[PDB]
C-alpha cells in the first residue's frame, strides 16, 4: 500500500509570474543577478527544518513574521529586488511551494537577455 505516483512539479505559470511579475522591473535595471541569486535563499529557508517552523508558523501574526523576516532579508541576500516579493512571499503563505517560483525565474531570467534591442 501506500503506493502513489507524485506528480511532478516545477514550473506551471501562475507561480512562475510571480517573479517574472516582480523580476520583471528588475530586469528592467538589471537586477536578476540580485532577484535569481536571491530567489535562490528563499529555496534553501524552506528546507531549514528551523526555518519551517517560523515560516509557517500561525502563532506570529500577518504583519508582524513580515518584520522578522527583514532580519533574513537583509542579512541573506535581499534587501533590493527580494525586499518586496518576500513580504509577497509570505503575504498570504506561499512560503510551501515557492521553490517552484524560483526555478522559473531561471528560464524567465533568459528570455530577458533575447527581449532588448541588440543593435550593439
Amino acid at each position: 500500500f501506500a503506493k502513489l505516483v507524485r506528480p511532478p512539479v516545477q514550473i506551471y505559470g501562475i507561480e512562475g509570474r510571480y517573479a517574472t511579475a516582480l523580476y520583471s522591473a528588475a530586469s528592467k535595471q538589471n537586477k536578476l543577478e540580485q532577484v535569481e541569486k536571491e530567489l535562490l535563499r528563499v529555496g534553501q529557508i524552506l528546507k531549514e527544518p528551523k526555518m519551517a517552523a517560523s515560516l509557517l508558523n500561525p502563532y506570529v501574526k500577518r504583519s508582524v513574521k513580515v518584520k522578522s523576516l527583514s532580519d533574513m532579508t537583509a542579512k541573506e541576500k535581499f534587501s533590493p529586488l527580494t525586499s518586496n516579493l518576500i513580504n509577497l512571499l509570505a503575504e498570504n503563505g506561499r512560503l510551501t511551494n515557492t521553490p517552484a517560483v524560483i526555478s522559473a525565474f531561471s528560464t524567465m531570467m533568459s528570455v530577458h537577455r533575447g527581449e532588448v534591442p541588440c543593435t550593439v
